[PDB]
């Protein structure tokens, strides 16, 4: 039969499922355009986004470590946080700087937002570049300090040898950073 | 300057399951005495496979459906390692089931974490080259159109949308650095 264009399955029913504290859990009733009905299990669709900042000072990153109840483990990588709403971008990436590092940044400039794991989640993630910072400290909600790494530009790539740092937000965003280092050759 | 010291787990507890998730409470002591309860996704040993396959010059994708974002994603074909399974027979396997080829040439570049803070599922990802017809019966509801990117301009996939997910843009970037290594650009 003739190709065809892709045609989105129809939402017959949404139901929560389960919550907790941090997560909604529902359970979706969906009917494909060949008539497969399936049940899928997702989280609860937000509007809420995050942000993931990724400050250059003097020729180096500067990175964090954080403790990750997940993997019971201190992650190396980059800071991220929420945009509260009615925050921009630029706003909540120095907002969360001044937060988690003690600086905020006169030069934020706003790369690439990412989805993550779409199949369940509909949540997004924005990177952001911060330089020419400047000390100024707000009150975050850190449990404990964030040691800091400053992390040479020459030597960004070594990063992808470390398993803390290996996580896929840590890692796109690495690479989006360097190709725009690229762009002014810095 | 000190050492860093993991908080101590005084207590798990499962407060929330359905079919798919097991959320956890976890009461946590920090070195420095204070005290918070976290949630997590209980942990897990299994590990997923995406895989990147090259045939003449060519990236073959999929469009497949997500229900969190209610949108076609466009990207690698992505599936679960069977208990047992190499990394090697899990991709195999899962090219098999979604595109209907398998690989002779199978490469495992890199293996990545996703939002460890709730999460502690791996992500394998494997380059599949030298590909055979060969089809194997996945559970998927509808089929996945695939769709062939030059490699020459596999860049470009950062300016579509459906394609810009953390564990895409990351697998994309990994098998370009691998590409450069081989001088195939
Ligand atoms: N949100 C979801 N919930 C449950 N199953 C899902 C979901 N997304 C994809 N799947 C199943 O796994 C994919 C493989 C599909 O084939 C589908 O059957």
């Amino acid at each position: 039969s003739l190709s065809k264009s892709l045609q989105k399955p129809t939402i017959l029913n949404v139901e929560t499922v389960a919550r907790s504290r941090l997560f909604t859990v529902e359970s979706v009733d969906l009917e494909f355009s060949n008539g497969v009905r399936r049940v899928y299990e997702r989280m609860r669709p937000t509007n809420r986004e995050a942000v993931m900042i990724v400050p250059i000072v003097d020729d180096h990153l500067i990175l964090i470590r954080e403790y990750a109840v997940g993997t019971e483990s201190y992650e190396l990588g980059f800071s991220k946080g929420l945009i509260d709403p009615g925050e921009s971008v630029y706003e909540a990436a120095n907002r969360e700087l001044k937060e988690e590092v003690g600086f905020g940044a006169n030069d934020l400039t706003f790369l690439k937002k990412l989805s993550m794991a779409p199949s369940y989640f509909s949540s997004k993630m924005n990177i952001v570049v911060a330089q020419d910072l400047y000390p100024e400290s707000l009150e975050g909600d850190e449990p404990e300090p964030l040691p800091q790494v400053r992390w040479p530009l020459a030597h960004m790539m070594d990063l992808l040898e470390d398993p803390d740092f290996n996580e896929a937000r840590n890692v796109s965003a690495l690479f989006l950073v360097r190709e725009w280092l690229k762009g002014q050759g810095r």
